[PDB]
């Protein structure tokens, strides 16, 4: 099958950074990505995320993804030309932590056949690594054998567009539990049309 | 099975420098290694694989400081003692230039498989302008030359189709030229006592 992700060679040259292709698992196809964002880049985001919890009060406590702003729009579009498909099909920079002992079991980013979200489906994922983590927190993809671990300014990419429905299978991923030290990630999620309203 | 490679985390932290796991397939063993080398030890390794040819007498490279230095800390990487190693390797690809895949061990009635390989490390020494992946074809799995990184694999399994599963090549570099150091480890011993 084709894939969205078309990129021929060892470098990405986006705009503002050059992206580092740095392994494959050609189908479902999987990408390890270095250089995506800078130090500094992955200790904004992880603010900006703090800030917007610091300003909860009884946003209403009692009722994740960051403000747009110049940062979260300049990162969109890298990681737009990194995906291959317009940052107006990105839900927008989301941020997760873990601490100790926490993780995200295993599951599918496409939505279920019951959400209406299915109406316009998930097609690819970027998870980006916002800081280093002490001990466990990999990316694993429990049919493929096969981990990421975490690396700050690193990212993984994957897909899950395919004709052949248990290729999507083979997407099956989670973030295994943090042993030691605390997980900080932003991941994009791409739908295959259009999701933000107009700007 | 269990596996040489024996490294729970995220890094591996060695004698001079903490390695970097960055990606696991996990049966046959292949990682990914982050910050095995310096740029400076990288480009050091390639100027005494040239330096090594002037001598032409018409390649391993021969046993110094650095070179110890550098398959001590791949021991540690590798979970094997250094004396297993058959030394650090240089090769050169040219534009065009590839090596078939193949597997890494002996067959297992040949002269050298009473002492065979077990497990390989391939250390990127430069950056490839375009080509040059080391690609596993039956897992369809490619590790992409990263200056400074490295990729392990092992091939010491119960079940031999597993180990059958550690073929690979090196693809056709298509632009610039590809610098790699790799190292061999052997079941036992290999270097003469020193
Ligand atoms: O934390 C991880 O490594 C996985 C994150 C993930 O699965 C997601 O954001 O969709
Ligand atoms: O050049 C490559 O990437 C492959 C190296 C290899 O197969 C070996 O040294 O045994
Ligand atoms: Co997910
Ligand atoms: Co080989």
């Amino acid at each position: 099958e084709q894939t969205i992700f078309d990129h021929k060679g060892n470098v990405i040259k986006t705009e503002d950074r050059e992206i580092q292709i740095i392994s494959k698992f050609e189908e479902p196809l999987i990408v390890v990505l270095g250089n995506v964002l800078s130090d500094e880049e992955c200790d904004e985001l992880i603010e900006l995320s703090k800030s917007k919890l610091a300003r909860s009060k009884v946003d209403v406590n009692d009722i994740a993804f960051l403000d747009d702003n110049e940062l979260t729009a300049k990162i969109e579009k890298r990681i737009s030309s990194i995906m291959n498909v317009p940052a107006s099909h990105g839900e927008g920079l989301h941020i997760l932590n873990y601490e100790v002992d926490q993780q995200y079991k295993a599951h599918y980013d496409y939505f279920a056949e019951h959400s209406r979200s299915a109406a316009n489906n998930r097609i690819s994922t970027l998870v980006m690594y916002l800081n280093d983590v002490e001990e466990g927190g990999e990316t694993f993809f429990p049919k493929l054998n096969l981990s990421v671990h975490p690396r700050k300014g690193m990212a993984v990419y994957f897909e899950y567009f395919y004709q052949d429905q248990s290729l999507n299978e083979l997407t099956l991923h989670g973030g295994a539990p943090v042993t030691k030290g605390e997980k900080w990630i932003a991941t994009q999620w791409v739908r295959r049309g259009t999701y933000k309203p107009p700007g």
